[PDB]
Formats: structure tokens, sequence, C-alpha cells
């Protein structure tokens, strides 16, 4: 398992040292190397295709000891031209002061350290065996210190004993250069080019290909795939488990994304925890071998847009995280890099009382240098509200909005999360989170407050996608299978389609500012953290706070009671002329004196925002569009006088959690309505139209998997539509009256299909844990709890020794020609030569799966050149007879020859 043991780590380091001395003698070069868990460990790849781990941190000995204690230090030292093993810096000997050569030349045998049944350290070499000192519980030091690049042409391995530095050539002679995409935004986001962050999640143990393929073709160009690395880790050591090898996951899945010509981001962090080391200086992105990842993904993937730091409110100042200040200083640098490559930095925030001093006000109010950079590169910076915590939704909404309106962030987004549902009690007597509830804030904030990014919804593995049982796909083979949850199809996909088809017009920043009129400026420097960084305690009271709900951290519900008033933005400073065009600017310092009196505030706000309806439904208007929803139990009503339609008014009676987008025209009304229950319950809505001078007509069509039936009634000059439905529908109503006092409708929203990435010309990758399979020994889809280390993405398979074993994958090529297939494999007990490769159902040869070193971290690379055709190709490995031993398969990599 991924925490390793002391013995395991020790013996991995000895095997590494043998390998380095072999490489030195044979003049092998280092092809790649990569720190993990902040350099607690490294994965190394040499130019013969051997890969292995090295540990800079050793796991403690069990027993809970807290002191640093003895462990055997097995090093190596040159004598008359030959390396021989050392033990605690004397020659390692067993019997007759006989020294032991590091290279036995026909073996990979190396000293093995162990602890015996008597509790004593041992070291063995072949059949020879030596008992050392009694082990004692505690912390250990490593024999290995660090690996570092020296120049840009050499790699040095440093040890902590008297073992000499081993220097190896850095392999350089790869393909010619693929120049990076720089300058302009790689993928503009705006009201016209909204984005959906759809997650490829470690918790789904994903095949990235199968998640991408779940997204409909019309949605895909507007999708950015968010490669999500769990920060689940071992408490004692901080070592990541669920996403054990984050860099490798992100790299594999980014390749698959680039191959599929879809836009992608990497999410390495929730809270303080991050798979990648934070920087403090820009220079590090090119000069610092511990943080290669950041420049690398931008440089090598034209579809890569940058890094998403989610839920930035928890987990700081951990032994294995950073301070929030360090995180911001990281962002200061990463924003510059993002800018160069035309990407985005995404941050998302959810609050509680203890995270006020690190919220989006604090972000700029406490960090002047960061604030400068954010303002300078606001187009590359995206701020998102997150619905994860139990309270403060309006507080956090207003502050995140504020960051964008004020000029610090270039876009604003929502990361909706089921976890916001109030624990124990829920809302409206609904203990369990109903998916339909989540449509309400998203539609509201997108259409009324100009969010251009939707993220999730969370939890990904309960609201978007799930792995099912493997499915039979014919020919003996079985296949891992992922499906969308029904709510994803009937809420989130269908909603985004309403943005694309121009029903849900997203307002521009300037449009939001002109509608909003008022901003709070957080200019308090005295009192506690909430006084200095949070919005006024009672800002929302008497406005859109529900009667049953509390202020600030007692605000448990994100359904607004009315839409008379816009979301009130709370900002630190107004950075540009657009920010400074706010009609009303209230300094928060003056809030206690005047505005803290709810009635005074309501009076002022009532003059700024006219009453445009009555009733208990939420209704909010922007141009000829309404967002109307029922956030309460029961069927609830509104009376809404038309502003564009030539009839008089409508009365609405809506079921609980029904949301609607209503477009008024002079002689027409459209209604997009949703209320999706996966369990298949129907809801009733009633719509009454007053003041039609002739009988109206209607048409309806249900959307996605919705059912709908609509009946009409014409009597007493009132047109009544009853709508019974589960899920989404579009209803058109042709109604007209004699009103002349009405506004005029604008031309239709522009929606522009976002252009595709530049075509990726790099190497493709396919994980063996994602292959179709039959008669394999074991499939490790979750590698952290198993004994093999140093794998790519989240797993590997033991293909095994059955004569009927076989794996298959669909791979692609840009054009016909010869490609090299690198097969990453273990064969620890014997050479496997009974396994044939088939390309497009034709045998092309038998890979040499030469016997690999016995260490649990060691993988090797077998190579085959094959002809691929343009487009989809079939790759298979098939046993022809029983294997001489187990074959492990991690991945294949394919590149043009
Ligand atoms: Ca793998």
């Amino acid at each position: 398992a991924s925490p390793g043991t002391a013995v395991e780590n020790i013996n991995t380091n000895v095997k590494a040292l043998r390998k380095l001395i072999e490489a030195k003698q044979q003049d092998l070069a280092v092809k790649t190397y990569n720190p993990v868990n902040n350099g607690a460990s490294y994965t190394i790849e040499l130019s013969d295709g051997t890969s292995f781990s090295m540990y800079a941190q050793i796991a403690a000995l069990e027993g809970g000891g807290e002191d640093v204690v003895y462990s055997p230090k097995v090093g190596a030292k040159v004598e008359h031209d030959e390396y021989y093993w050392t033990l605690d810096d004397v020659w390692l000997t067993f019997e007759n002061d006989e020294k032991v050569k590091v290279l036995d030349e026909n073996n990979t045998v190396a000293p093995i350290v162990d602890i015996n049944t008597d509790g004593y350290w041992t070291v063995k070499y072949g059949t020879k065996s030596r008992t050392l000192d009694k082990a004692v519980s505690g912390k250990l030091t490593s024999q290995f210190k660090q690996v570092s690049t020296i120049g840009d042409e050499s790699v040095s391995f440093t040890f902590t004993d008297r073992t000499p530095v081993i220097e190896l050539n850095l392999f350089k002679g790869d393909n010619p250069e693929i120049p990076p995409v720089t300058g302009a935004l790689r993928r503009p986001i705006s009201p016209e080019q909204p984005a959906w962050f759809v997650h490829i999640d470690s918790w789904n143990y994903a095949d990235p290909q199968k998640i991408i393929d779940l997204i409909p073709a019309d949605i895909r160009p507007f999708t950015i795939f968010n490669i999500s690395l769990s920060v689940s880790h071992d408490e004692a050591t901080g070592i990541y488990n669920v996403s054990e090898y984050g860099y490798e996951i992100a790299k594999s899945w980014l390749r698959t994304c680039a191959e599929n010509n879809v836009w992608a981001m990497v999410q390495p962090s929730s809270g303080g925890f991050s798979h990648f080391k934070d920087v403090s200086l820009y220079s590090q992105f090119e000069s610092d071998d511990k943080v290669r990842v950041y420049d690398e993904f931008f440089r090598e993937y034209p579809n890569f847009l940058g890094f998403n730091y989610c839920a930035q409110f928890w987990g700081y100042d951990d032994q294995f995280s950073v301070s929030w200040l360090q995180r911001v200083a990281h962002w200061n640098q990463l924003l510059k890099l993002t800018h160069k490559y035309g990407g985005y930095l995404v941050v998302s925030f959810c609050g509680n009382t203890w995270s006020a001093n690190i919220n989006p006000i604090a972000l700029v109010k406490r960090n002047s240098d960061f604030a400068q950079t954010a303002k300078l590169y606001s187009e590359n910076f995206i701020m998102c509200e997150k619905y994860t915590t139990q309270s403060g939704f309006f507080n956090v909404e207003g502050i995140c909005l504020g960051t964008w309106l004020s000029g610090f962030a270039g876009q604003y987004g929502i990361r909706f999360d089921q976890c916001g549902w109030t624990e124990e009690k829920g809302q409206n007597g609904d203990k369990d989170f109903p998916p339909a509830a989540g449509a309400l804030p998203i539609i509201e904030h997108v259409m009324l407050t100009g969010q251009t990014v939707i993220d999730g919804p969370e939890l990904i593995w309960q609201q978007c996608f799930k792995e099912t049982n493997a499915v039979s796909v014919g020919d003996g083979y079985q296949s891992r299978n992922w499906e969308c949850f029904p709510q994803f199809v009937n809420i989130n996909i269908d909603m985004f389609r309403k943005i694309i088809d121009k029903t849900i017009r997203i307002p521009s920043r300037k449009e939001v500012i002109d509608r909003t009129k008022v901003v709070i400026l957080q200019d308090v420097y005295s009192g506690d953290d909430n006084a200095k960084y949070s919005s006024p305690k009672n800002l929302h009271e008497g406005l859109y706070l529900r009667d049953d709900d509390g202020n600030l951290w007692d605000n448990h519900c994100y359904f607004k009671k009315t839409g008379r008033y816009p979301t009130i933005p709370v900002a630190f400073e107004l950075c540009d002329d657009v920010a400074n065009s706010f009609q009303y600017k209230i300094n928060q310092s003056t809030f206690e004196g005047s505005w803290s009196d709810v009635n005074t505030k309501v009076g002022k706000f009532n003059r700024w925002f006219p009453q445009e309806y009555t009733g208990e439904l939420y209704a909010g208007r922007i141009e000829n569009g309404w967002v109307v929803y029922n956030g309460l139990a029961g069927i609830r009503n509104a009376a809404i006088p038309f502003k564009y339609n030539t009839c008089d008014k409508m009365e609405l009676a809506y079921s609980k959690y029904t949301v609607s987008v209503i477009k008024e025209y002079a002689n027409k009304l459209t209604f997009y309505m949703n209320n999706y229950d996966p369990s298949g319950s129907s809801k009733t809505e009633v719509i009454k139209i007053y003041g039609c001078t002739s009988k109206p007509t209607h048409s309806v069509s249900s959307r996605a998997n919705g059912t709908a039936q609509v009946s009409e009634n014409w009597k007493e000059d009132v047109y009544t539509l009853t709508v019974t439905h589960n899920g989404p529908l579009d209803l058109t109503v042709n109604c007209s009256g004699k009103a002349t006092d009405r506004l005029t409708v604008s031309t239709a929203a522009s929606i522009q299909v976002p252009a595709s990435p530049q075509i990726y010309q790099g190497a493709y990758q396919y994980e063996a844990e994602c292959f179709d399979f039959k008669n394999v020994t074991k499939r490790v889809t979750k590698g952290d709890s198993e004994p093999i280390r140093n794998y790519t993405a989240q797993g590997y398979i033991n293909f095994g020794a059955s004569s009927a074993a076989a794996v298959r994958d669909a791979v692609t090529a840009l054009e016909d020609g010869v490609y090299t297939i690198r097969i990453r494999y273990r064969a620890p007990s014997a050479t496997v030569n009974t396994v044939d490769m088939y390309i497009n159902n034709t045998k092309v040869g038998t890979p040499e799966f030469a016997q690999t070193d016995n260490d649990n971290t060691v993988w090797n690379t077998a190579l085959m050149s094959v002809s691929l055709r343009k487009g989809a190709n079939t790759f298979e490995l098939k046993a022809n007879s029983s294997g001489a031993g187990d074959l492990y398969l991690d991945n294949i990599v394919i590149e043009r020859k």
C-alpha cells in the first residue's frame, strides 16, 4: 500500500542505488524524473526504459516511537575502480571480511534489509545472512537525499551517507520541438461562450475517454474537462492515496483530453493541500526542478487552460500543506504564467466563520501585491462561489460576485454542491437533498448575476457520473462502464442547452452593474475577522433572506424569498472605470451607523428597486426575461404584470422546486420549466394569462427524459394552462392584448461555439486499467491499497499467465504511418514471450517482456513499431499459451516514429 513500510522503502532505495551504479557504468541517461508528495519520493526513468522510485522520506517503524533511531544504511563506495556495498560506511560483509560487488552482472540481486522475528535488523545477500542491531521504534532517516538537475545537461543523485554523488547524463534527443500556444486567451469565456467544468474525477476511478464520451456533441465544445485530483491522504505522513500519483494522473488524462481535442484543466488542490509544490517566485517555473508541472502542462498541451484551486477555505497550515499567505503568493506567480500562455487560474470559495480572513475580500485586502497582479491579469482569473459548506451562502455569493464586478476576476462562476443542503433537517421538511433544488441557484445566478462558468455539480460521483458493473462487449471481452446519473441528463445537460439556444441570456459585467446599482465596499480595518472581511451581518435581512432563516453564518438556505432586489455585491475596491460606474457605493464603515437598521435599508432599497410582482414565489427580471422559482413547500403563487407582452399580467402557481425561465415578447411568452425527480413523480404548475383580446394558443415539448401534458382553459377572458410534468419542457404561449405601455425586446443573445484547441502532436497514452479485458489475473483500478508502486494514473493490471488472457483498446492516429508503442510492464519472476500484439486484428509481433527486477516500484518499457491507419485503430495483447510468469501492464504510450 501507498504509505509503504520502513523495510520496503529502505529496500527500494538499495535497489535504486544498484540501478544508478549500473546506469553510470553502462552510460545510461535519465529520460525523466519527478518529485511526489513534495519530494518525499521520486519516480525516475532511465533511457533503457527502466523506471523506479526513490524515497527521501522513510516510513517510521511501528511502535509510535518519536525519536530518530538506527536503521541500516546501505551505501556504495569505489575501490580500485569497482563499487562495493557499504553498511553504515564500512564494507558490507557476511563471512570472511568478504566485500560484495554492487554489480553481479547476470543478476539484479541486491542486499535486502529486514527485521526478524526476534525484532533484530537483518541484511541478506543471496543465501548469506547477517543479524544486526535490535530495531527500536521511531523515525528513520533515508540513505537517499535528493535528485537535482545540474546545468541543463546533467542529473545528480545525492546520498546522506558517504556514498558519492552519482551524475548521469540528462537525455535530451527527443522529437523536434512542438512550440507552445501563447499570447491570446486559448479559450475565451464570456456570455457568448459560457463554460461548463465537467469533472474527470479520481473518485470515479475514471477512464477519461469514457467520461468525455458521456458529454453530448453539442455540449462538448463548451465543456472544459476538469481533471480532479483528490487530496485524500495518509494522516501520519501526508502521502496521497486516492490520487496517489497526481502528476501522472493529470498527465495521462490531459493526453487523452488532448487526443480528443477537448479543453481541459487540472484541479490539484482542495484547500491548502495540493499534489504540486507551491512557488513563491516566477523564476521557479523554468529554473526549479521541483515544480516542473506548471510550465509543462501549458507548454505541451494546447488544450490545457490551467489550474483550478477549489474550496480554498480549509486545510491551511497543516504539517503537509501551506499557509493561506503562501497559497496567495503562489497564485501571484501562477497568474503571470497563466497569462503568458493565455489560460485561466480558477479559485472557488465556500465560507464559515473561521475562514473570513481568507475569503475573497481578504484575498486582495490583505495581499496588495496579489491585488496588483489580479487587476493586471483579471482576464486570466476566475472566481467561483462554492455550495459545499452549511452556511453563509448570501455572504459568499455577494463577495464572489464582488470580486468580478470590481475588476479583480475576469469571470464569475458557480460550483454547486449537494453538500450545502442543511444536515439533519434539510429545508422545507426535505431531509435528503433533492436534485431539483440545485437548478434554482444555478439558473438564478447565471441569468441574473452574469456567471459564465458552471462547475460540477458536486458531488461528481453522486450527481454526474458513476461506474457500474463491467459490461460484456462481445468476443469474450468485458469493459469498464460509466453512466450519467439521470439528474445530470435532465437538469444540468438540459439547462446548459437552454443557454446555448439563447433562452437563458447571460448578462455582461457592465449589464450586471447597471442592473445591480449598489455595491458595498469593505473598508473596515477594526474589529474581528468577520467585521473586516465579511459582509454586514444583516445585509440580507428584510431583503431576500427567508423568514425562517438567519443572518450570515446562520443563513442555511440559498433560496431567495424575493427577486425584487439583486444580489448585493460586496467588494474591496473598484479597480477600473466600469467598476466605478456603480450608481450607489456604500462604505461598510458607515453600515453600522445607518444601514444596520433593517427598516432604513429596506426603505432605500425599495426606491432603487421597484416592485414588479407580488406573491411568495421568487421572481427576478432582466430585460424581457424572468427567473421564477418556488423555494418553499406547497404550490406557491405570484402575480406578475407584463413589461413586454401586450396582455395584462400572469398569475403563476408552481410546485416546490419548480424553476422557470420566462421570455416575454409582444405577442408571445416562452416558458422553460424544470422540476426533475429521478423517482418519476409528476408536479403541477398552473399559469393564468389575463387581458388577452383573443383566445391564445400554446404548444409544448418535453425535453431530455421529461414527461409533460398541458391542458388549456378559456373562460372569463382568462387563459389557464395546467402543466403536469416530471423534468424539463419548453412551453410557448401565443397571447396578445391591447397594451401599448410596454418595452421593446432586444435582438437575440449571441452564442458562439467556442473554437477547438490546436491539434495535439504529442504522445498519446492509454491506461491498462482502462483496457477491455478477458481472463486476466487482477485489475487494479485503485492502486493505492495494493502492493505495486510507481504506476501511472490510478492503477494497472496483472494480465497474468492464462493462455486465454487478452486485452484490447481503441487507440487513434492523426495520420497513417509508423508509430512506436511503448508498453509499460512488469515481469518480476520470468521473461514473458507468449504474448502477441495485434494491430487492427492482425498479429504484428511478440513483445519482449524481459524479466524485470523484483522491486515493487520497478517497471520496464517494451517497444514495438507498428503501422497505424488514420483515425481509430484496434490494439490487442493476447496470450498464445501459458506464461512463464505474471505480466503486469500499466499503460501504453504511442508516438509517431
Ligand atoms: Ca496505469
